[PDB]
């Protein structure tokens, strides 16, 4: 998928990522961190993989291993259509809005100030990234 | 600045990158190809960089060598202020409309119908893209 490096994204800003799902997704994440084996904020949307239908997954990677998941059931996404999901943290906490009101917080693992890294995996097609 | 990696663009799409110039900006380039080194649009805004004075100065690299330059004096961008710039081609042009909605044309030398990478270099600050 899409991988965008060398940006700063620190306290204080947002981030916000507009894609559209492909047509018969299995699933798709968008991820915040420094690089492909270390990410602080993984979000997967799952459609249907194995037992997680309509799931959003969160779990952070450190050294190219997974930690401990986070699930939530609310899921405002459908295969062919437009989403938009923003992203705010502080030292404890990532805020994620997500489409039709929804919000999940995920900890801020490490306490980390700034990432780096943004990467959209899997089945979605980006459509805008915006940053400030 | 931003790189960003494995970016569909294709024969058919409008590529917007928009940010922030530096306040006391000399130069900033939007560059369309493959990765660093290998680059079939370098689209280089130069307030001040030698000899060139509000001036774009557009070109390609392969294999990071340099090839022909061409040079445009119409200058739609102000330091320390927002810009945005859409780019689309076809097989034989760059399109790159600027600013103030007038376009500048630059050869597609390699006659390719798809890229997959963009950055961006310099005194400025990318803050949003847009695939459509
Ligand atoms: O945690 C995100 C991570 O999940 C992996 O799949 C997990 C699965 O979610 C879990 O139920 C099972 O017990 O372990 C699997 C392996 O850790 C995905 O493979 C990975 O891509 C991420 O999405
Ligand atoms: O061609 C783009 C490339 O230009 C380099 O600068 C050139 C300059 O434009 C030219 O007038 C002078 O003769 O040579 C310089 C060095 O080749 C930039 O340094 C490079 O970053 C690109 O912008």
């Amino acid at each position: 998928g899409v991988e965008v490096k060398n940006i700063t994204f620190k306290l204080g800003m947002y981030l916000t990522v507009g894609g559209v799902v492909n047509s018969n997704a299995k699933r798709f994440s968008i991820n915040v961190g420094e690089s492909t084996d270390s990410i602080a904020l993984h979000i997967d949307h799952r459609f249907s993989y194995g037992a997680d239908q309509n799931t959003i997954v969160l779990n952070s990677m450190v050294d190219d291993g997974w930690q401990q998941e986070q699930r939530s059931k609310n899921f405002p996404f459908t295969a062919g259509e437009h989403f938009q999901i923003t992203i705010t943290f502080d030292i404890d906490t990532f805020y994620i809005q997500l489409p039709d009101g929804h919000k999940v917080e995920f900890p801020n693992r490490h306490g980390d100030e700034a990432f780096n890294f943004i990467y959209l995996a899997g089945d979605a097609r980006l459509t805008f990234v915006r940053l400030e």
